[PDB]
């Protein structure tokens, strides 16, 4: 994350870091046994990090859980990014408490112009690279499509949007990839792509969850 701050150990209970012998993606638990990602942090023999903080240091909440099932979704277009996003089921339920909770899945889609929480440890560097070992957060408002379209030419689909600030300064970044974007205590999106980090006129693009409950809801029932 750029232009963001340290969250605070475990103040984002449903984060969640995706972990293949090292850390490269972002997750939202949804419940004991699911977890939400971008469907381009999709990977074989994916082992699950609950209660993490400070991802290279055992503290004493963490749960580590490897994945016994990964779903893509049907209509993933890697070319432009469409559908990013990807369920995983984990070998076993994970023990909820007050340092590892679920986030609810949104009931209706956000509006250009509210405020959303987005974390994670990814790179926190405009021009360089510097990774964090605890989490960042990040305050960022959700933008019109029209605007964002403007500013940066780009073909945004209506599974997608765009949030943070045309100034550039604050961003998500690489290594947030999959990681939840939530607005008023729901899940509304996820961690998709954009033209490296916080450039001017080059806001983030998330995934937008509301347009995939049903998917995600049915999915869950059968698996
Ligand atoms: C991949 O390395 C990067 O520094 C960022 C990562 C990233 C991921 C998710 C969200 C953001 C964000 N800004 N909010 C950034 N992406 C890029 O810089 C990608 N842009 S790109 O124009 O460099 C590009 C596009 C497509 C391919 C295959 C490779 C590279
Ligand atoms: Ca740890």
């Amino acid at each position: 994350i750029v232009g963001g701050y340290t969250c605070g150990a475990n103040t984002v209970p449903y984060q969640v870091s995706l972990n293949s012998g090292y850390h490269f993606c972002g997750g939202s638990l949804i419940n004991s046994q699911w977890v939400v990602s971008a469907a381009h942090c999709y990977k074989s023999g994916i082992q699950v990090r609950l209660g993490e903080d400070n991802i290279n240091v055992v503290e004493g909440n963490e749960q580590f859980i490897s994945a016994s099932k990964s779903i893509v979704h049907p209509s993933y277009n890697s070319n432009t990014l469409n559908n990013d996003i990807m369920l995983i089921k984990l070998k076993s339920a994970a023990s909820l408490n007050s340092r590892v909770a679920s986030i609810s899945l949104p009931t209706s889609c956000a509006s250009a112009g509210t405020q959303c929480l987005i974390s994670g440890w990814g790179n926190t560097k405009s021009s360089g690279t510097s990774y964090p070992d605890v989490l960042k957060c990040l305050k960022a408002p959700i933008l019109s499509d029209s605007s964002c379209k403007s500013a940066s030419s780009w073909i945004i689909t209506s599974n997608m949007f765009c949030a943070g600030y045309l100034e550039g300064g604050k961003d998500s970044c690489q290594g947030d990839s999959g990681g939840p974007v939530v607005c008023s205590g729901k899940l509304q999106g996820i961690v998709s792509w954009g033209s490296g980090c916080a450039q001017k006129n080059k806001p983030g693009v998330y995934t937008k969850v509301c347009n995939y409950v049903s998917w995600i809801k049915q999915t869950i029932a059968s698996n």
